[PDB]
Formats: structure tokens, C-alpha cells, sequence
């Protein structure tokens, strides 16, 4: 009983702890994608000058 | 019972946790699109001078 309850929970938790990583994987892509679509569209050099303004 | 309830919930939650990412994916596009339609329409050089104003 204690074997087939923790062992069967393990294979269940295995396909869920890895399902958890696929969520974070796809959400990391759309974050980096939408980051890329702004950083280059804004300006590779503009980001540099916009931060260094100190006069 | 505990197999076919958590396993069937897994395939259900799988097609929902990935449905969640498609929402964030399309919303990231319209954000970056509408960002692109303003940043270039405003001025690639204008964004640089508008921030560096310090006199």
C-alpha cells in the first residue's frame, strides 16, 4: 500500500513537476521574445544614450 | 480512483496551463506591436533627445 501510493504519486508528480517547467519555459520565451521585439525596435544605441543622461 | 482523478486533471490542466501561455503570447504581441507603431512613428532620434534634456 505505502509502496504503490508513494510510487504512483511519484510518476504523477513527475509528469507534473516537468509540466511545471514547460509552463515556465514557454513564459520565458514570450518574455524574451517581447523583450527582443522592443529592444531592437526602440534602438540598440538609443538605450545607451537614454540611460547615460546626467548633465 | 486517485489515479484517474489526478491523471485526468493533469491532461485537463495541461491544456489550460498551455492555454494560459497563448493568452500571454498574443497579449505580448499586441503590446510590442503597438509599442513598435509608436516608437518609430514618433521618431527614432526624437526619443533620444526628449530624454537627454537637462540644461
Amino acid at each position: 500500500r505505502v509502496k504503490k501510493v508513494r510510487e504512483m504519486e511519484l510518476i504523477y508528480a513527475r509528469a507534473q513537476l516537468e509540466l511545471e517547467v514547460s509552463k515556465a519555459q514557454q513564459l520565458a520565451n514570450v518574455e524574451a521574445k517581447k523583450f527582443k521585439e522592443m529592444t531592437e525596435a526602440l534602438g540598440p544605441g538609443t538605450i545607451r544614450d537614454l540611460a547615460v543622461a546626467g548633465p
